[PDB]
Protein backbone atom coordinates (compact mmCIF):
# COMPACT_ATOMS: atom_id res chain seq x y z
CA UNK A 1 0.00 0.00 0.00
CA UNK A 2 3.13 2.08 -0.47
CA UNK A 3 1.52 5.19 -2.32
CA UNK A 4 4.92 6.42 -3.68
CA UNK A 5 6.70 3.22 -4.63
CA UNK A 6 6.06 3.37 -8.40
CA UNK A 7 8.51 5.97 -8.94
CA UNK A 8 11.27 3.70 -8.31
CA UNK A 9 9.49 1.05 -10.10
CA UNK A 10 9.61 2.97 -12.96
CA UNK A 11 12.78 4.40 -12.27
CA UNK A 12 14.00 0.69 -12.46
CA UNK A 13 12.04 -0.33 -15.61
CA UNK A 14 13.41 2.73 -17.65
CA UNK A 15 16.79 1.51 -16.74
CA UNK A 16 15.97 -1.81 -17.86
CA UNK A 17 14.36 -0.62 -21.48
CA UNK A 18 17.51 1.57 -21.70
CA UNK A 19 19.18 -1.79 -21.90
CA UNK A 20 17.10 -3.01 -24.62
CA UNK A 21 18.79 -2.96 -27.88
CA UNK A 22 15.23 -2.48 -28.91
CA UNK A 23 15.13 0.77 -27.38
CA UNK A 24 17.83 2.71 -29.13
CA UNK A 25 15.66 4.34 -32.15
CA UNK A 26 13.36 5.58 -28.79
CA UNK A 27 16.41 6.99 -26.44
CA UNK A 28 16.05 10.79 -27.21
CA UNK A 29 14.05 12.49 -29.82
CA UNK A 30 13.70 11.44 -33.78
CA UNK A 31 16.09 13.46 -35.53
CA UNK A 32 14.72 16.06 -37.70
CA UNK A 33 17.72 15.87 -39.80
CA UNK A 34 16.96 12.32 -40.31
CA UNK A 35 13.28 12.12 -41.05
CA UNK A 36 12.40 15.71 -42.32
CA UNK A 37 8.73 15.30 -42.22
CA UNK A 38 8.63 14.26 -38.84
CA UNK A 39 6.72 16.71 -37.61
CA UNK A 40 4.14 16.83 -40.28
CA UNK A 41 2.83 13.67 -39.07
CA UNK A 42 3.66 13.75 -35.47
CA UNK A 43 2.00 16.41 -33.24
CA UNK A 44 3.83 15.54 -29.93
CA UNK A 45 7.52 13.83 -30.20
CA UNK A 46 7.88 11.44 -27.14
CA UNK A 47 11.09 9.63 -26.21
CA UNK A 48 12.65 7.43 -22.99
CA UNK A 49 15.22 10.31 -22.21
CA UNK A 50 12.51 13.04 -21.71
CA UNK A 51 10.17 10.07 -19.74
CA UNK A 52 13.09 10.22 -17.48
CA UNK A 53 13.75 13.57 -17.30
CA UNK A 54 9.92 14.06 -16.33
CA UNK A 55 10.21 11.27 -13.49
CA UNK A 56 13.16 12.34 -11.94
CA UNK A 57 12.19 16.31 -11.85
CA UNK A 58 9.15 15.24 -9.50
CA UNK A 59 6.87 15.89 -13.13
CA UNK A 60 4.70 12.95 -12.91
CA UNK A 61 1.95 12.78 -10.37
CA UNK A 62 1.26 8.90 -10.92
CA UNK A 63 2.28 5.61 -13.05
CA UNK A 64 -0.48 6.26 -15.21
CA UNK A 65 0.92 9.50 -16.23
CA UNK A 66 4.27 7.71 -16.97
CA UNK A 67 2.46 5.11 -18.84
CA UNK A 68 0.54 7.91 -21.07
CA UNK A 69 3.95 8.69 -22.38
CA UNK A 70 5.58 5.61 -22.87
CA UNK A 71 2.79 5.22 -24.98
CA UNK A 72 2.66 7.86 -26.74
CA UNK A 73 6.45 6.89 -28.06
CA UNK A 74 4.75 3.76 -29.34
CA UNK A 75 1.61 5.45 -31.77
CA UNK A 76 4.32 7.75 -32.82
CA UNK A 77 6.16 5.01 -34.33
CA UNK A 78 3.41 3.16 -35.23
CA UNK A 79 1.94 6.43 -37.22
CA UNK A 80 5.08 7.19 -38.66
CA UNK A 81 5.85 3.75 -40.04
CA UNK A 82 5.86 3.61 -43.50
CA UNK A 83 5.52 -0.29 -43.28
CA UNK A 84 4.07 -2.27 -40.76
CA UNK A 85 7.39 -4.91 -41.40
CA UNK A 86 9.65 -1.90 -40.88
CA UNK A 87 12.42 -2.39 -38.39
CA UNK A 88 12.49 0.34 -36.52
CA UNK A 89 8.43 -0.04 -36.21
CA UNK A 90 9.38 -3.90 -35.27
CA UNK A 91 11.58 -2.69 -32.17
CA UNK A 92 8.52 -0.73 -31.15
CA UNK A 93 6.54 -3.22 -31.01
CA UNK A 94 9.03 -5.70 -29.30
CA UNK A 95 9.77 -2.89 -26.64
CA UNK A 96 6.26 -2.31 -26.24
CA UNK A 97 5.22 -5.93 -25.25
CA UNK A 98 7.85 -5.77 -22.80
CA UNK A 99 6.70 -2.37 -21.34
CA UNK A 100 2.86 -3.14 -20.84
CA UNK A 101 4.36 -6.50 -18.96
CA UNK A 102 6.50 -4.66 -16.42
CA UNK A 103 4.09 -1.12 -16.25
CA UNK A 104 0.97 -3.44 -15.46
CA UNK A 105 1.80 -4.56 -11.83
CA UNK A 106 3.34 -1.21 -11.39
CA UNK A 107 0.09 0.37 -12.57
CA UNK A 108 -2.15 -2.12 -10.11
CA UNK A 109 -0.47 -1.67 -6.83
CA UNK A 110 -0.31 2.32 -7.19
CA UNK A 111 -3.79 1.87 -7.61
CA UNK A 112 -4.54 -0.56 -4.92
CA UNK A 113 -2.35 1.27 -2.43
CA UNK A 114 -4.60 4.82 -3.36
CA UNK A 115 -8.45 2.92 -2.84
CA UNK A 116 -6.36 1.62 0.48
CA UNK A 117 -5.59 5.31 0.87
CA UNK A 118 -9.25 6.90 0.66
CA UNK A 119 -10.88 3.62 2.33
C1 LIG B 1 11.68 7.58 -36.41
O1 LIG B 1 10.57 6.76 -36.02
C2 LIG B 1 10.21 5.73 -36.86
C3 LIG B 1 9.15 4.95 -36.41
C4 LIG B 1 8.76 3.85 -37.14
C5 LIG B 1 9.41 3.53 -38.33
C6 LIG B 1 10.46 4.32 -38.79
C7 LIG B 1 11.18 3.94 -40.04
O2 LIG B 1 12.03 4.81 -40.53
O3 LIG B 1 10.97 2.87 -40.57
C8 LIG B 1 10.85 5.43 -38.05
Amino acid sequence: YDIQAWKKQCEELLNLIFQCEDSEPFRQPVDLLEYPDYRDIIDTPMDFATVRETLEAGNYESPMELCKDVRLIFSNSKAYTPSKRSRIYSMSLRLSAFFEEHISSVLSDYKSALRFHKR
